[PDB]
């Protein structure tokens, strides 16, 4: 049932929609880009926080102790990215989704 | 950025959660379950609409003729799904957004 | 039940936003205006959606080959709409809505 | 815009399903039923409550003082049916919504 | 289940905390999230309101405080003028009717 | 804009609400719509608990605080277990393990 692949896709449509955000200039377009962009962050910040509680069990934070402050970051990560125009912090957002995406897929093998 | 696991993956929440329909029998269990069903169900026909309204442009519909009633035939198969409790027409509609994954990449390289 | 009331009615207040965007210059009415096209334009396109996946069975598709394609570019014109500060995209959704409004119909009396 | 219309078809909607309650007794009909109805009946709701908080202006209350009490039985009217399988209470809520779309195109005249 | 204006106050007290933020700013950006979340906020806060009116308050309560029905609608439209306005006067004048919505409501869990 | 635990808690007072009313009835329509409300009610009261360790709570919170992580953890597993149940017990372990994150929320706007 569970897939970070939810988170992947909403977040990678962040970073879509910032790296568009820097060859227009339009008020009208520079608007609708900030509305669909804070409605994807929100959306992976939920995904993310649905495995958190979810999917990963208690032996699971037993075995990986940086778990819990992992997803935090990540979720915070996103709420920057929310906030910012720049592609890189979608990017740093996608690079902690991968980090959980490693874990879960360590959980399942 | 598009990519039909969206869809797959609300529909393969259908399947699981019919399946697990079958190995309990208490009333309150069946009733979430059903509510649960009826969520992701609606929630896979929406990712499989969105990939027809808004990824699919013009030149895939001439490429692919049959490509309009596949995603009639998906969005029927997963509201039977929606009504039911058998596993089968949850992979039923699995399988036909199986079909628009293959379509949906062959897009993309070239 | 079902009728094109929904997307219609939606599709009204996306015409009437774009038309209120020409008589103010104001930032912040620019900016409220845009984030409430953007909701009832999708909310107009999932009415159009649910029509097509819902209402519409098989018989209908025989019966009228250009319905799979003019929902499809309602969807499309409603997608221009959107994104367009012009009250013409707006009519040009609403029109396509207004087919789609008369097919309907001739299927709920014989 | 704005038109009761919307509040007309999620209540012949309820209606509609109630209908359909009557003459199936299977579980899971059953359930089915009451998820589609508790969401069509707040969606009645949410549009009867945005016809009297954003269409219907000051000078439209001091002209019909008795409008409400109306939209608010109207709304409660809804909820009975929102807790009852009897196709009467619906229509209880759509002969309360008729009453609203009279004084509405009333006002558009 | 149960029902509180708590949720009609911290939805409303946002839409004054965004106006706030608005005054000090002129980043593009910044304004039109601010804008974004206004709009979100303010819808919640009228959903918040109408539901006490509709789903908590009962018809004796109507008869008791004749005032209600025209507060509850002044209350949503004073939301409405802050969901559209910059200034964190409007915001707050949504707060002060939230308020007197408030006062009637506790009296009505003593009744 | 604005952050409070009192969201969590009417989300999660209203699930205990509906699992004590479960009791006295036998009703299938009845019995129907309160798995309903508290699957609704239950996922909103996992949304609130998430923003307040997301959104409010920064990290020094967690230096001052190392328990919260793994609290806020068993609030949101509490109170999917309160979801699928039907027992007013463990409705009320969620409102204990909110109780707990409340009084960790005023800690740190007294900070």
């Amino acid at each position: 049932v569970y897939d970070p692949a939810q988170a992947r896709i909403e977040a990678e449509s962040v970073k879509a929609v910032q790296e568009k955000m820097a060859g227009n200039d339009d008020p009208h377009f520079q608007t609708r880009a900030t509305v669909i962009k804070e409605q994807r962050a929100e959306l992976a910040k939920h995904h993310v926080s649905v495995l958190w509680s979810d999917y990963f069990k208690p032996p699971h934070f037993e075995k990986y102790p940086e778990l819990h402050q992992l997803v935090n970051d990540t979720l915070k990560a996103m709420s920057a990215a929310k906030g910012s125009k720049d592609p890189a912090t979608g990017q740093k957002a996608l690079d902690y989704i991968a980090q959980i995406d490693k874990i879960f897929w360590e959980t399942k093998k």
